[PDB]
Formats: structure tokens, C-alpha cells, sequence
């Protein structure tokens, strides 16, 4: 089971300036519950985006993808191809835009949070992958976050 997990604005934006341009604490709790115990795979920019206090993410096998042969990630395995990163019964690809694009052909599930903010796509933004017809989705109810934002969860699958 290779899965992808991300949160996006309706427009598809997931990242900007090395950060996520919103906060949604219920989504972090959801992210932790889905990924905990498993292997997590991330691009080097996403690893750099985690504050040192939170990296590696606890209780998970952290794997970082870089083309730098000598890249060091204290607390994580570093691999040179996505295919080398995928492990064991369950791996979650946790970002960012480049690594989601690379991992989608190997993915069976996507767990997606849609954040209802009118955040327009800007040049240089990291974007979520677009899911074609092979994906089947189940739509959750809209909810309101402690942060003030409206959001809903999608669970996508394919066989
Ligand atoms: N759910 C979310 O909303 C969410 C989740 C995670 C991240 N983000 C955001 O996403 C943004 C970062 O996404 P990104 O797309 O800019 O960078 P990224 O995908 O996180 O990492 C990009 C890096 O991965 C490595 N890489 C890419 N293709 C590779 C390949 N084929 N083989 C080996 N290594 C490869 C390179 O690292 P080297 O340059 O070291 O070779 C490349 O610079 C940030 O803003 C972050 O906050 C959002
Ligand atoms: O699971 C956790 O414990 C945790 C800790 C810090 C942040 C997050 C949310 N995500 C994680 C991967 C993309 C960047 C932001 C989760
Ligand atoms: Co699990
Ligand atoms: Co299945």
C-alpha cells in the first residue's frame, strides 16, 4: 500500500515560499493518525520545511528523496529515487508537489483535505496532483476548523 496524503486549497495550491499558507489543526491530527507507525516519504524541500524540533516526525520511518548523493538528513534515510523509498506494508508519501507527481503512478490511495479558501494559484506554487478517471473518491461533510477555515476530507482509491 503506497498512499499519498495532502491538504490543498480548492485551487490546488499546497505550498508557497517553502511553507503551507494556512493552519488547520484538525488536519494535522488527521495526518498524524494516518501516517503514524508507517514509513513516510518526502522530498528534500519538504524535509527542509519541517522545523528541527519536529524532524524526524515521531513514530514513523522518515525517508527523504534527494538527487544530492551526499545529502544528510539527521534522523531520516536519504534515497536517490522514489522507487528506493517505498517500503513494507504501508508507505505514505507526504509531499511536496514534485514528489507527489513522481509517486502518483505507484499509489493506490490518496487522502486529501480540501481547504475552502479562495487561494489563487501563483507562479512558483507547489500544486497537488490532478486525479484522473482511474480514481474513485468518497466525499466527507464540510467541517469548520478551530482555525476558522472550512474544510472537507476526500478518500480516493483505485484497484
Ligand atoms: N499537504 C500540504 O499542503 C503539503 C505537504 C508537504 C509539503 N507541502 C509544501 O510543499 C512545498 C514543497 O513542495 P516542492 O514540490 O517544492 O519540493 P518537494 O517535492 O518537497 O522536494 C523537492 C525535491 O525533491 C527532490 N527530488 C525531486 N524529484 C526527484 C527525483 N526524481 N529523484 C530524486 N530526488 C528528487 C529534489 O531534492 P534535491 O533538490 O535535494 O535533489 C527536489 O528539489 C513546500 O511549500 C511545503 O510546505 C505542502
Ligand atoms: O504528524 C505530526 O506529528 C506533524 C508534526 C508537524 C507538522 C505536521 C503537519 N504536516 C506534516 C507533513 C507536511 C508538513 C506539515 C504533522
Ligand atoms: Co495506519
Ligand atoms: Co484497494
Amino acid at each position: 500500500m503506497v498512499g499519498l496524503i495532502w491538504a490543498q486549497a480548492t485551487s490546488g495550491v499546497i505550498g508557497r515560499g517553502g511553507d503551507i499558507p494556512w493552519r488547520l489543526p484538525e488536519d494535522q491530527a488527521h495526518f498524524r493518525e494516518i501516517t503514524m507507525g508507517h514509513t513516510i516519504v518526502m522530498g528534500r524541500r519538504t524535509w527542509d520545511s519541517l522545523p528541527a524540533k519536529v524532524r524526524p516526525l515521531p513514530g514513523r520511518r522518515n525517508v527523504v528523496l534527494s538527487r544530492q548523493a551526499d545529502f544528510m538528513a539527521s534522523g531520516a534515510e536519504v534515497v536517490g529515487s522514489l522507487e528506493e523509498a517505498l517500503t513494507s506494508p504501508e508507505t505514505w508519501v507526504i509531499g511536496g508537489g514534485q514528489v507527489y507527481a513522481l509517486a502518483l503512478p505507484y499509489a493506490t490511495r490518496c487522502e486529501v483535505t480540501e481547504v475552502d479558501i479562495g487561494l489563487p494559484r501563483e507562479a512558483g506554487d507547489a500544486l497537488a496532483p490532478v486525479l484522473d478517471e482511474t480514481w474513485r473518491g468518497e466525499t466527507g461533510e464540510w467541517r469548520f476548523s478551530r482555525s476558522g477555515l472550512r474544510y472537507r476530507l476526500y478518500s480516493y482509491h483505485r484497484s
